[PDB]
């Protein structure tokens, strides 16, 4: 009854360091997490390389392990990231679990009615939502700001972007079609690239997950980077573990984290983890 379960690396919530060569077993607060990787970029032919992986997640993983009383075998997504339904097949990790590849997946994974449509989720446990990130002495109020609505009033014109094929562009291109036609040749490639942009104004605004975002606003070094909510209410979600349709273990799953949401548990993860030192 070792339970295959899919993870994905993204800092704090799920982040991931090499073995120890000498020992070849995970120490700390880590725990076991293989990745398959691939050979050469011909083929699909690879090799499972072992890691070790620590997080929020990790963390509440763990938990979930301990008092639900299972085991598992963690591994780390190879074809695509999140979840996005690509040629009418969903890749990331709601893939995994969308073809029984992983019984559970845990990460930084947003909530949301496309994906509940093929998987289950927990309860949430992290809030999230679309949030907009700007060097600190920018004025934006949301997302509805004149900024993002009439980019080409302003000079430069106004440089906004995401990060491809996360759940925050999917809710601009399913919803605004010239947003997110005007954001892509500000794509970003991930967080690191796009904090260094703003950093030194050569972008103006960051539209990304919020929690993430909260995050890194938190304890940029220097603190200068502010994050504002979107408004874009219709968004506001949180991270929930994805589970097969219909899965047997959502009750449990639930019951466990109500319990350490209940007793401070999960306020001493969020304090360990997720707490930040920069005032807004
Ligand atoms: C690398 C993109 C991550 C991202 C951007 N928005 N959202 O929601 C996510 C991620 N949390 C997701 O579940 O798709």
């Amino acid at each position: 009854n070792h339970l295959s379960i899919v993870t994905l690396e993204e800092a704090p919530f799920v982040i991931v360091e090499d073995i120890d060569p000498l020992t070849e077993t995970c120490v700390r607060n880590t725990v076991p997490c293989r990745k398959f990787v691939k050979i050469n970029n011909s083929t699909n032919e690879g090799m499972n390389v072992k890691k070790c992986c620590k997080g929020f997640c990790i963390d509440i993983l763990k938990k979930l392990s301990r008092t639900v009383k299972f085991t598992y075998d963690l591994y780390l997504v190879t074809n695509g990231k999140h979840g996005k339904k690509v040629n009418n097949v969903w890749n990331g990790m709601i893939g995994e679990v969308v073809y029984q590849r992983a019984v559970m997946a845990v990460g930084s994974l947003t909530i949301n009615e496309e994906r509940s449509e093929v998987v289950d989720f927990s309860v949430p446990f992290v809030e999230t939502g679309i949030s907009v990130m700007v060097s600190r002495g920018t004025q934006v109020t949301g997302l509805s700001d004149k900024k993002f609505q009439r980019p080409h009033d302003y000079s430069p014109p106004f440089r906004f972007g995401t990060v491809p094929n996360g759940s925050t562009e999917r809710n601009i291109r399913n919803n605004y079609p010239y947003m997110h036609q005007y954001m892509t040749r500000f794509n970003q490639r991930g967080v690191e690239d796009a904090l260094v942009s703003l950093k030194t104004g050569k972008l103006d605004a960051f539209i990304y997950d919020a929690a993430v975002l909260n995050y890194k606003a938190g304890r940029d070094e220097g603190c200068k980077l502010v994050t504002i909510g979107s408004g874009y209410i219709f968004a506001t979600t949180g991270y929930g573990i994805a589970l097969q349709k219909g899965s047997p273990w959502k009750r449990q799953i639930d019951l466990a984290l109500l319990q350490f949401v209940g007793d401070g548990e999960m306020e001493e993860l969020e304090t360990l983890w997720l707490t930040g030192i920069c005032h807004a």
